[PDB]
């Protein structure tokens, strides 16, 4: 059988409490006598869709619930149905975010988001503003010590800025998100990504700085801020700096806005071992002590379990961690998330590293996003259709194979198989594989070859 039955494999990201975790497994396996193995496979999050749309794969799969949306609309997820009595134990706000299409995809573990950190011995007053950073860094390079370095290659750490003055993925509006309405190249985007610029420009940030130097440079007392989760205040502790813990610089006076995350549990739509996977997360992690032993490896934020936060609701940090949060966003969990991400990623690096201006940048960005956000909906809306409809199927096929959004292996059996219809069943587990943006460059290629189809449908769709 694809999945072992009479186990469970579990893949967690590799910045969180795994050893934690795998302690939880080890009491689930000495009372139940089924084993638990923990893995933290790099670009685990890809890789689920990967494995999962075949049919493999773990049997519980961790990440922040803005990838469950994509994850249940590709088929990917058991429904998940907790008694009264258990809902009853986590925040309300939490079960919200893993709800999706009326139907709950996951359990919420933790809340998380994105803090200042800051070195009280160099800096006892830190900012309150983004605009004072730079008069700070002059004073502090004068030390020979900077101001502030943070991760710069992930678009999650400087989402903050760009959305304090207005940026936004997708506007809510009329009792949902509008994937027509992005927030990505108005005034309010450029005003912060262009300070984040200019603060490379005046050689107060490089470029080039990622997840690891910051944490390098903050942990040896060499920057006095950097803006992190609670999963790295573990390294912090060991370093010895005397740091602390705050709310984010304002900027144009409105809060900083961090993207907020909840650490959530799917269950693999394709496990044998559905029913323990639910006891072991119900049961033993979910539980003040399953909690305990995660939290002790890597901080996990402000727990969705409503007795363990109490433990944790007076540490400070947790306390500046929920102040961030109220003032930021709970992500949306709609399968364009992805999308949006990839987008503001490139938009990022490519204005951080002069390689196109500010404008430009976000300008491509809310392009790509937009379009690639319609059309997946599109593809995923009309699923029944287009397996029945399609016959320019193997032309598609030879392209996603081309630009690399297809396995050899999903490839070979597009290949192989007999009429169109047959060959579109098959393709549409490599759509299901690859998320929104291949089902996106489907969409894009089938437009180029059955233009007439496309706005058939489109006319049905709408
Ligand atoms: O090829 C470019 C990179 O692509 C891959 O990264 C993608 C992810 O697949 C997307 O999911 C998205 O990532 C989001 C993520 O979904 C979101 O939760 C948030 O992630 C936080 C996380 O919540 C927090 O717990 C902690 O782990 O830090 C994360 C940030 O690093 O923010 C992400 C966006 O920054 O977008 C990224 C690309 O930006 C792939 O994994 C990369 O290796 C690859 O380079
Ligand atoms: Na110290």
């Amino acid at each position: 059988m694809k999945i072992e039955e009479g186990k469970l494999v579990i893949w967690i990201n590799g910045d969180k409490g795994y050893n934690g975790l795998a302690e939880v497994g080890k009491k689930f396996e000495k009372d139940t006598g089924i084993k638990v193995t923990v893995e933290h496979p790099d670009k685990l999050e890809e890789k689920f869709p990967q494995v999962a749309a075949t049919g493999d794969g773990p049997d519980i799969i961790f990440w922040a619930h803005d990838r469950f949306g994509g994850y249940a609309q590709s088929g990917l997820l058991a429904e998940i149905t907790p008694a009264a009595a258990f809902q009853d134990k986590l925040y309300p706000f939490t079960w919200d975010a893993v709800r999706y299409n009326g139907k709950l995809i996951a359990y919420p573990i933790a809340v998380e988001a994105l803090s200042l950190i800051y070195n009280k011995d160099l800096l006892p007053n830190p900012p309150k503003t983004w605009e004072e950073i730079p008069a700070l860094d002059k004073e502090l390079k004068a030390k020979g010590k900077s101001a502030l370095m943070f991760n710069l290659q992930e678009p999650y750490f400087t989402w903050p800025l760009i959305a304090a003055d207005g940026g936004y993925a997708f506007k809510y509006a009329a009792g949902k998100y509008d994937i027509k309405d992005v927030g990505v190249d108005n005034a309010g985007a450029k005003a912060g990504l262009t300070f984040l610029v200019d603060l490379i420009k005046n050689k107060h940030m490089n470029a080039d700085t990622d997840y690891s130097i910051a944490e390098a440079a903050f942990n040896k007392g060499e920057t006095a801020m950097t803006i992190n989760g609670p999963w790295a205040w573990s390294n912090i502790d060991t370093s010895a700096v005397n740091y602390g813990v705050t709310v984010l610089p304002t900027f144009k006076g409105q809060p900083s806005k961090p993207f907020v995350g909840v650490l959530s549990a799917g269950i693999n739509a394709a496990s044998p071992n559905k029913e323990l996977a639910k006891e072991f997360l119900e049961n033993y992690l979910l539980t003040d002590e399953g909690l305990e032993a995660v939290n002790k490896d890597k901080p996990l934020g402000a727990v969705a379990l409503k007795s363990y936060e109490e433990e944790l609701a007076k540490d400070p940090r947790i306390a500046a961690t929920m102040e961030n949060a109220q003032k930021g966003e709970i992500m949306p969990n709609i399968p364009q998330m992805s999308a949006f991400w990839y987008a503001v990623r490139t938009a990022v690096i490519n204005a951080a590293s002069g390689r196109q201006t500010v404008d430009a940048a976000l300008a491509a960005a809310q392009t790509n996003a937009a379009r690639a956000a319609a059309a997946s909906e599109f593809v995923d809306a009309l699923r029944g259709d287009l397996i029945q409809k399609v016959s320019s199927v193997m032309a598609i096929a030879d392209s996603l194979m081309s630009e690399r959004m297809i396995t050899d292996e999903l490839y070979s059996e597009v290949h192989y198989a007999d009429t169109n219809q047959r060959k579109m069943r098959l393709l549409f587990r490599a759509l299901d594989s690859g998320g929104a943006s291949v089902k996106a460059e489907f969409y894009r290629l089938l437009m180029e070859n059955e233009p007439r189809l496309v706005h058939e449908l489109e006319s049905r769709h709408s």
